[PDB]
């Protein structure tokens, strides 16, 4: 029989519009989301132009409203110049994203003083998330403590990182974190097959001991999120490959396979792709919205999934059990068996729903 799930939420996607529409756009990426059982996405701001000011946010909002097929919220990006300038639009974003390490972005903040400035000026009731690797996790936690507020750590990939977060939680610090499927299901053992172009990702793939540490410490992981980071194969295999993997269409099948193997429970999945995303990002419910999955269907991930313009996947050849059969989004059939059935523009900005505003003290 099928299993009906609530509408799942991916709090970490790169939809490339505006500026990189050859790699993906709102319409292609949201189709990929629906095919992966995802009905709500939070889009990162490392676009061109980057979403680091009110005019760029307004542009992105209209592009998303015209192109998205599922519902969404848009992150604002911290820059070396915009601390203290975001207060009037902060409430309309998913949250504030800080890039603290080298990756596919122009927004790296060089000085910890700039991190402090953002933590002090961004509204304290609104989410802050960080790309923060290895010791950078400890550094940004220290900034969060100094400014007495929470922080969310994106794509945790290392034993070192999950143990540090575990220690912080044991001391009662307000830290949450997410893990991406490639850091649960791929490792150094896969770099031979992938090669140095396809295999380029930040955070980098970890050792078998890193992967085992994440599974052993699943209780520490608040969310799963894809860090869907599409680039074309030509870009991945070029001289200077951008880091990142596409992942919306493979995330849920990989995790369902783990459920079928007893590696985690259905509830574990629903906490990490629905309940905790809702509560960490204050995201609203979606009325008359659900995902029907088939837990029996065995298949092999092909060389590319149907919808992402990335047109490749690092999970090619992996055997999975579990597939998305049907998605209903706000009372309309949005996806069935490889066919997306809602048009670009069906999706809405959840921060403009009355239930989507983040409550705050007057
Ligand atoms: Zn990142
Ligand atoms: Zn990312």
């Amino acid at each position: 029989k099928l299993v009906r799930l609530p509408g799942l939420i991916d709090v970490h996607v790169h939809l490339r519009e505006p500026g990189g529409t050859h790699k993906e756009d709102f319409a292609s990426g949201t189709a990929a989301a629906l095919a992966g059982g995802i009905t709500m996405v939070c889009a990162m701001p490392n676009t061109r132009p980057p979403i680091i000011d009110a005019p760029a946010l307004a542009l992105a909002q209209k592009l998303a409203e015209a192109g998205a097929r599922c519902d969404f919220a848009l992150f604002l990006g911290a820059s070396s110049e915009n601390a203290g300038t975001l207060g009037t639009v902060a409430g309309s974003a998913a949250g504030l994203k800080l890039y603290l390490n080298e990756t596919f972005s122009e927004l790296r903040l060089d000085s910890v003083v700039q991190w402090m400035e953002h933590f002090e000026t961004w509204p304290s009731h609104l989410p802050i998330v960080a790309h923060a690797e290895q010791q950078t996790v400890a550094a940004v936690l220290m900034v969060a403590q100094l400014t007495q507020r929470s922080v969310h750590i994106c794509h945790v990939a290392r034993k070192e990182e999950i143990l540090l977060i575990k220690a912080a939680k044991a001391r009662g610090l307000p830290v949450t974190c997410e893990v991406a499927p490639h850091h649960l299901f791929l490792s150094h053992d896969d770099l031979e097959r992938l090669g140095p172009g396809k295999g380029e990702v930040r955070p980098e793939l970890g050792s078998r001991q890193d992967v085992e540490a994440l599974w052993e410490n699943m209780a520490v992981i608040d969310c799963f999120a894809s860090d869907h980071a599409p680039h074309t194969l030509e870009e991945k295999c070029g001289s200077r490959p951008p880091p990142g993997f596409p992942g919306l269409e493979t995330m849920l099948p990989l995790l369902l396979t783990a459920v079928s193997e007893g590696r985690l429970s259905l509830d574990d999945l629903l906490q990490r792709l629905h309940h905790n995303p809702r509560r960490i990002f204050h995201l609203p419910p979606q009325e008359d919205t659900y995902v029907e999955v088939d837990l029996e269907h065995e298949w092999t991930i092909p060389s590319h999934m149907p919808f992402s313009k990335a047109h490749w996947t690092p999970f090619e050849g992996q055997k999975v059990k579990g597939t998305v059969r049907r998605v209903v989004l706000r009372g309309e059939v949005a996806y069935i068996d490889g066919q997306v059935l809602v048009p670009p523009g069906y999706g809405q900005d959840v921060r403009k729903w009355p239930q989507g505003a983040v409550p705050q003290l007057p």
